[PDB]
């Protein structure tokens, strides 16, 4: 029909191909299910309409189909459109070297060229604002879209080209508050500066909870979504692509082993006693906090196949802690229901806790196939990043909560550098610390022998009052 002859023919140009059940698949603007990265590019720079939505999710999850130097070539060819040739009454006006009536290339700038490439505009803006990080990463990249973006001309383009130059600089600026003051800071034993004492039961409970607090947010803020998608974090660029989710990761690693090598590695049963109740005085502090992701780091170590199986430690400690770990513990029950439930029901802030997260979009990941297949061809299975990011999207709605808490920079740097593995691999120092809770608590037939104090100071907490 005449509706595929005005749009430019395949040898000269690749998106106006038409649709078909070989290279589209849906689920007022129709959900896109799958499609050839060619249907996706048309589609996310459309001529008919906008689609805010699909671009938001595209430019989440496209690094898992596409790279962004293929994305960028791609949006670039879509942008380049061949317009029709002259019709012949218009080719004898211009050979008579009289201006031709052009109402059909006229007709085609306006309702398909100009759309087109405002759309391809939209989708550069969208780009350097959101996913900045792609140009951070590659400046290669930076290199050919300030050259595109600076060599496009028009009218109606100026103030689209304007507008991606001033967030592009502004992101380069980046690159190189509270309406109450906060609580006192808590200590202990420990004296401020006396860095070299600091340690679990020296530094109050109360500011190990309010650091690990702060520590944990800004690692929880810092993840951006596409760090999540496609397993980018289990795959060889993963300390390239998952920067930040890594380092959240290694900190939630550290903080729980560390958590479990001061229990097992206390011998003496009255000390161990300590230290598990001044941890669980720390979980107690997180909940205030609705730091959700330390509450289940406490009931991970707690958990542990080392620390769980310490039926005397956990005999002396008080039933009241018993029950605040127990019920921490059903957080996690039933698919985390009750954890859910409490985060959707607490006011801000908050740290929601990140490994949730991670196990939903590995299933997703590994529940889904990457490609959907139709007539013999392989089409993008797009549905499938659309799960992922929305499950990356209940990451974001958490990531504007600030701590209205005040920052001690060495008990900071304390938690930043805690090493429990040392130049141990996990694996080893997990079966060192299970060879160390059946040394300090034997199995059944074995008596319980006596060991020797460790801590020279008072194991008396001061408690979790502020
Ligand atoms: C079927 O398996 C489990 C059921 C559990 N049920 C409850 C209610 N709490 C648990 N754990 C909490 C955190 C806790 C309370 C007291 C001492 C210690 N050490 C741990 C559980 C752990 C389990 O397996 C590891």
């Amino acid at each position: 029909g005449e509706e595929q002859m005005r749009l430019p023919s395949a040898d000269v140009y690749r998106f106006a191909e038409p649709d078909s059940e070989e290279n589209i698949i849906f689920e007022g603007i129709p959900i896109i299910k799958a499609g050839t990265v060619i249907k996706l590019i048309e589609r996310l720079t459309y001529h008919m309409y906008a689609d805010p939505n699909f671009v938001r999710t595209f430019l989440t999850t496209y690094r898992s189909f596409c790279k962004p130097q293929e994305l960028l070539s791609l949006i670039i060819e879509r942008f380049e459109i061949p317009e029709p040739e002259p019709t012949e009454a218009d080719r004898i006006a211009i050979e008579n070297g009289d201006q031709p009536l052009s109402a059909e290339l006229k007709r085609f700038r306006k309702e398909y060229i100009q759309p087109v490439q405002l759309r391809v505009l939209n989708v550069c803006r969208h780009w350097v604002e959101h996913h900045f990080y792609d140009f951070e990463r590659d400046a290669y990249l930076l290199q050919r879209m300030e050259e595109f973006i600076g060599t496009v001309r028009g009218k109606a383009m100026k103030k689209w080209v304007e507008s991606i130059t001033k967030i592009i600089q502004r992101k380069k600026i980046a690159r190189d508050t509270f309406q109450s003051s906060p609580p006192t800071v808590e200590w202990h034993i420990s004296r401020p500066g006396h860095i070299e004492t600091f340690d679990l039961l020296t530094l109050h409970p109360i500011e190990i909870a309010r650091q690990l607090t702060l520590l944990e947010s800004d690692l929880y803020r810092a993840v951006q979504p596409s760090e999540l998608v496609g397993s980018v974090w289990t795959k060889e660029d993963k300390e390239i692509n998952s920067p930040n989710l890594l380092k959240m990761i290694r900190h939630t690693t550290n903080l729980t082993l560390w958590f479990e090598k001061c229990i097992v590695e206390t011998e003496n049963l009255e000390e161990r006693v300590a230290v598990v109740s001044r941890i669980i005085e720390i979980l107690q502090v997180f909940q205030e906090l609705n730091n959700f992701n330390g509450v289940l780091e406490v009931v991970s170590a707690m958990n542990s196949s080392p620390v769980y199986r310490l039926d005397h430690t956990f005999e002396q400690i008080p039933s009241r802690q018993k029950k605040i770990l127990e019920e921490a513990h059903e957080l996690s029950e039933d698919h985390y229901k009750k954890y859910l439930a409490k985060l959707r029901s607490i006011n801000p802030p908050c740290v929601p806790f990140f490994g949730i997260y991670l196990t939903n979009i590995l299933k997703t990941e590994e529940g889904n196939p990457e490609v959907l297949k139709r007539h013999g061809k392989e089409l993008i299975n797009f549905s499938k990043r659309r799960k992922v990011a929305e499950i990356t999207g209940e990451i974001q709605q958490y990531q504007n909560q600030p701590y209205c808490l005040r920052v001690e920079s060495d008990i900071k740097r304390f938690f930043e550098n805690l090493n429990p593995m040392g130049n141990s691999m996990e694996k080893e120092f997990t079966d060192y610390l299970f060879n160390k809770s059946l040394e300090i608590e034997p199995r059944n037939p074995k008596p319980l022998p006596r060991f020797p104090k460790k801590y020279s100071y008072p194991l008396k907490s001061p408690g979790v009052r502020p």
